[PDB]
């Protein structure tokens, strides 16, 4: 592994105030230039905030339930993502602005909670789709994706919940940027766009960050403890935006695999070819030339999940989901150790991965559960508890 400690030009980091004013902007232009792509604008002037609806008694009176728009220009035309936001309406009765889980979904707002009143996608969704009928959203895909979402116990626990769909931003197909963000600031089609140009999962990243300028608005919600959190692919979006915008308070990266935590140059499980070819539209075409070439790769990614320190960064496997390679995972988060220790943070235990269920680490941590590929009461009982120490 590159060192994360060793800068690009041989010097040594000894210090906080080079880690942070030299190497991390050194990593960051690395991972945009070779790997996710250049974001190519921060906050959009002229973004648009409009709560479309409100509703005091959602979810049987536990909650305040917000969907807004959130347009990315005043032209009507701009592009816009549908933002669902639940409130825990104890945490309002206290006058407390409440702390926000914010992440994206798979398949739609209206998949991540039965609740009849969220608002149907009208976008483009992937035939993997539960319940889709043509590529759009049915009334029985309401709810289709709850498991990966336990909204009202969430909410129970203290948390608001703020979710958008991923293909409001990029619809995740081979060809969706062609009709995303990315197509709103640039003409170029397909394999034209530029080497170093963002793909899905940097477009994915950057919705994340507008959903955190609509939070900073929002006088229920505390937008300076926002635990910005993902699953598989949605993880991998999840941590470059955790890397790119340090106002998150905490980054969870829920088995994102190849090109999110776990280690590239272990060629284990899914590889830099097979992702790139299966999934063309998500990192930049530079990506690319590690192909069956993850040695010339100029970083790794522990030094992503080295972008989030000293913030926690929670990061956890399945220990049956071998495509994402868990090991792999966990060894990148000892290779980011380092940099957390440097700010007295300290990682997992021991060099080995722990038993499966039997989280390690303090502000960096790591668990690997039993069982396949997915994200389960268990995982978000982890990430509850994180929260619960991390968030005030
Ligand atoms: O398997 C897929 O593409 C395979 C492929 C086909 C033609 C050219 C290049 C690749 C897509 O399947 C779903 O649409 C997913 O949402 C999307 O991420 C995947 O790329
Ligand atoms: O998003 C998911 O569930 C996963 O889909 C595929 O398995 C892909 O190869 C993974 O990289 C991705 O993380
Ligand atoms: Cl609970
Ligand atoms: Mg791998």
């Amino acid at each position: 592994l590159p060192d994360p400690l060793v800068g690009a030009d041989g010097t040594r980091v000894h210090d906080r105030a080079t880690w942070q004013h030299r190497r991390r902007p050194e990593l960051l232009q690395l991972f945009a230039r070779e790997v996710y792509g250049r974001t190519p604008l921060g906050r959009p002037e002229g973004m648009v905030f409009k709560v479309t609806t409100m509703e005091h008694a959602a979810l049987g009176g536990a909650a305040t339930r917000k969907e807004v728009t959130v347009r990315f220009g005043r032209d009507p035309n701009a592009p816009s993502m549908q933002l669902l936001l639940y409130v825990p309406n104890a945490v309002i009765a206290r006058a407390e602005r409440a702390p926000v889980f914010l992440g994206l979904n798979f398949y739609g707002n209206h998949t991540v909670h039965t609740d009849p009143a969220i608002a149907l996608s009208a976008r483009w969704i992937p035939a993997e789709a539960p319940n889709g009928a043509n590529h759009r959203a049915t009334e029985a895909a309401r709810g289709s994706d709850a498991q990966k979402w336990p909204v009202e116990q969430i909410l129970a626990r203290g948390y608001a919940v703020a979710t958008v769909y991923c293909g409001d931003l990029c619809p995740d197909r081979p060809d969706g940027l062609n009709a995303s963000v990315a197509s709103w600031l640039d003409a170029a089609a397909g394999d034209q766009r530029a080497p170093d140009a963002w793909g899905a999962i940097g477009v994915w990243a950057w919705g994340l960050s507008r959903a955190l300028d609509y939070l900073e608005t929002d006088p229920l919600v505390d937008a300076s403890r926002v635990a910005v959190h993902g699953h598989a692919r949605l993880g991998k979006a999840a941590l470059w935006a955790g890397a790119q915008d340090d106002r998150f308070a905490l980054v969870i990266s829920n088995e994102s695999g190849c090109g999110g935590a776990a280690l590239s140059k272990r060629i284990h499980g899914e590889t830099v070819a097979r992702i790139n070819t299966v999934f063309p539209h998500w990192f930049a075409r530079n990506f690319r030339r590690y192909d069956d070439h993850e040695e010339a790769l100029p970083v790794d990614q522990h030094e992503l999940l080295a972008l989030v320190a000293p913030r926690p960064l929670y990061v956890a496997s399945a220990e049956d989901d071998d495509w994402a390679d868990p090991r792999g995972e966990f060894l990148a988060v000892k290779a980011a150790e380092p940099v957390f220790r440097l700010f007295g943070q300290t990682g997992p235990s021991g060099e080995d991965v722990p038993r499966v269920n039997e989280p390690s680490g303090g502000a960096l941590r790591y668990h690997i559960r039993p069982g396949p590929h997915g994200m389960t009461a268990q995982d978000w009982a982890f990430y509850l508890a994180f929260a619960d120490e991390w968030l005030k």
